[PDB]
């Protein structure tokens, strides 16, 4: 069984990384693009792109270990353990030539370390909706005038005494929803039957777990990239924003120019964090036109 | 029955106020000295305290409309809206003489309007452990690089979708033990049977609700404020505050010197945010030595 559909033309499969089992979709044929999601979902997220990306290239989106089908990882969860999973998996279909990396959410915290280790395996970068982790994320209001701010659950989810599996076991479906509608612009765009689906991925105990393990190991990859960003990352880089609620507006981009020397950013109204539900399709064309750019199939 | 056992010569008791029936403890001899409680607790946070300051006063603890056994507010949970009730309750007691206010956590929420706007009617002023309502608590961070943001649960608790009442409902006494010795410097003096006491009242389905409908009202209480604050406290005012885990450490003097004339401020070494448990002896002397410069029995 498959706990999301898998696109015509594509395949469900696994791979052993360092003795931890990676789930992941595959499609198309071409230079690799990896494709990494973020908290509350999965590989589905980029099921309206792969599609069209996999005309072009070859497509890959892995569950971040510990969620989706993923095994929890062996080592840690702090973004430089993270890296080497993903790192390792990408080279074992891209061993001879540098990959494209499109990451949402926490899928920049598991990819950062390996992008900036890794420069020449990396031929161009995408990175849309949230904070590398660095000092920047100690800014954030905890309130606004308004009600809820955007990062309040980064000290909710990092809390011990399994502060947050503990409140939403038997509140996953409740949780997610208010979760994803809070950060979103254009709630329309999840159905309750999505929903559904992200929410009983992340019910199982250890996917809930391994969630909020992420947040327990912020402190700790804002430490290692403190010494990592020592280097700037070299490639060409595309940053993608929602200008709407939800939406890191142009923090991302302004973030960005500080790792990366040849950057360009976009921020997208009408749009919340959610950017492949709720601006599909020019999301879509802005990674396709910008990955296009560096020859593929 | 009884939620809290009362100390000797003290009598539990109800009284009306503007259709609200509201719960209190009562003791002593000379003028009047009210104290007002904070979030996850009730009048029994000052038991401690009330046998001394009965030598001299008047002692009166109330628990704020629907927590403890007072019925809800039936007019509103901001600030200005629950300072009525308590400045009626007073003045019930004292009804020709200025009264002294001790007031802790979301009690100086609930007392501050009534201050300022009835200053004649206050003799002498002690907070302790919450910042006014004011645009100061936007500037507070999500997420720090070391201990625990302090006030996250602004943003919780004032979420929409009940969010916290529905997360917590069947979880009440593991989450009130994380989030009392979440804000604890001296965790040991909770013990599980005073935990147990606390949690029992805070299960209470309306008195959950009534807890983060303060949280809720929160924006509408700087609102209110912004305006109040143009006319500063006239009277003796002392701040209190935990230097340790847990604690406002010098903001509760910083921001009291925006607000009041006379002002002198304490940070108790070792101490969080229960200070009236966590260091009794010391927060108890600071007290009574402070309200016995005025004229007391």
């Amino acid at each position: 069984a498959e706990e999301f559909p898998v696109p015509n033309g594509f395949e469900s499969a696994y791979r052993e990384v360092d003795g931890v089992k990676l789930h992941y979709v595959k499609g198309g044929q071409g230079p690799l693009v990896m494709l990494v999601h973020g908290f509350g979902q999965t590989w589905y997220e980029w099921h309206q792109l792969m599609p069209e990306l996999a005309k072009r290239f070859t497509v890959i989106a892995p569950d971040l270990p510990g969620l989706g089908q993923s095994e929890p990882p062996k080592t840690g969860y702090s973004g430089e353990q993270v890296a080497v999973y993903l790192h390792k998996l990408a080279r074992q279909f891209s061993p001879d030539r540098p990959f494209d990396l499109v990451a949402h959410d926490i899928g920049i915290w598991n990819t950062y370390p390996m992008v900036v280790k890794n420069q020449a395996d990396i031929a161009r970068l995408v990175y849309m909706q949230a904070p590398i982790p660095d000092a920047r994320i100690y800014r954030f209001p905890a309130f606004t005038a308004q009600g809820e701010s955007l990062v309040w659950h980064f000290s909710f989810f990092a809390a011990d005494d399994r502060l947050a599996e503990t409140l939403i076991a038997g509140k996953e479906r409740f949780f997610l929803e208010h979760f994803i509608k809070s950060h979103a612009s254009n709630t329309e765009v999840f159905s309750e039957r999505l929903l559904d689906l992200y929410a009983r991925s992340y019910a199982k105990p250890h996917s809930l777990n391994a969630s909020f393990e992420y947040y327990r190991a912020l402190n700790e990859s804002v430490r290692q990239n403190a010494e990592l960003a020592k280097t700037r990352l070299q490639m060409p880089t595309m940053t993608l924003a929602g200008g709407g609620h939800g939406g890191m507006g142009t923090f991302q981009l302004e973030q960005m120019k500080a790792y990366a020397e040849d950057v360009e950013g976009h921020v997208l109204p009408g749009c919340g964090h959610w950017l492949p539900e709720e601006c599909a399709a020019p999301m879509n064309r802005l990674v396709i036109d910008f990955l296009s750019r560096g020859r593929h199939h």
